[PDB]
């Protein structure tokens, strides 16, 4: 159960480059996800949950639609960053890299989108709406229908073939910058070593990055999937009868409906993530 990131990312190298670039490490409520490149494309994606981008190996370049402009985020090796829900975007890949993006399953409720612009305006040029379950898989025969279509030979759109409007209210949201994981790990340590766990990116979102330092926790049975990542010194999680040694850069996926205890030694870093869909912020 427990696995070192980048010893899993090394035994999956062979995944991280065309025609798939992605394998998910953890697939239930939580979708853990490591993608290479080289991937350069002009789709954008647009779902209700959240995603969060943290590149292990080398950069990429997350492209926005943010209050009506276009933004590129840079996300530099090394730098975490959070992307809110219903925010247009277009990940660009390079070869050799390594990126992991975290996001949920999806209620049944939630619609996915993909979308095609005319040129560098907002117009949309081409769009499908769909019941994500295998985002990948799904996106494909989009893509392929895409490149088959009149709208990508003459770069003008079909009226009919759009909706009157999105199933829901894009993002207003002002993007955060990416921020290097291990500076502002180092700049917090007072606080994380004095037993106090810190969310990285506060209560204006639903995803939880929460940093721990040295103490004891108990994790409670939850409907969601919780994903803990020991980044520096080490810690024990006690969980299904079994004590499980956490030693630098191994992770563990708590399953839905588990309960655990997780004792951090002095000096230890740790991350967990959760995306719990109760926490979706309001439209
Ligand atoms: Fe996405």
């Amino acid at each position: 159960r427990r696995l070192g990131v980048r010893a899993w990312v090394k035994e999956n190298r062979g995944s991280f480059q065309p025609p798939v670039c992605n394998k998910l490490m953890h697939q239930e409520q939580l979708k853990v996800m490591f993608i290479g490149g080289p991937n350069t494309r002009k789709d954008y994606h647009i779902e209700e949950g959240e995603e969060v981008f943290y590149q292990l190996e080398g950069d990429m370049v997350l492209r926005v639609l943010e209050q009506g402009k276009h933004r590129d985020v840079v996300i530099r090796q090394g730098e975490i960053f959070l992307l809110p829900a219903r925010v247009p975007h277009s990940p660009q890949r390079f070869a050799n890299t390594v990126g992991l993006v975290v996001e949920r399953r999806r209620l049944e409720t939630e619609l996915d989108g993909l979308r095609y612009y005319v040129g560098d305006t907002m117009d949309v040029l081409f769009e499908k709406w769909f019941y994500c379950k295998d985002l990948g898989t799904q996106l494909a025969p989009i893509i392929q229908e895409f490149f088959s279509s009149e709208q990508y030979r003459t770069g003008k759109p079909i009226p009919d073939q759009l909706l009157k409007e999105p199933p829901f209210p894009l993002s207003t949201r002002s993007i955060m910058e990416p921020m290097s994981l291990d500076a502002w790990l180092d700049s917090h340590h007072r606080e994380l070593q004095a037993g106090t766990p810190l969310s990285l990116f506060g209560d204006t979102y639903e995803t939880q990055v929460i940093a721990y330092g040295q103490g004891s926790s108990e994790g409670l049975r939850q409907n969601v999937d919780v994903w803990l990542w020991q980044l520096e010194g080490s810690s024990v999680v006690t969980m299904g009868g079994r004590r499980l040694s956490l030693a630098p850069d191994d992770s563990l996926l708590v399953l839905a409906g588990t309960s655990y205890a997780w004792e951090r030694t002095q000096g230890s870093v740790a991350l967990s993530v959760t995306q719990d869909p109760a926490c979706k912020k309001p439209l």
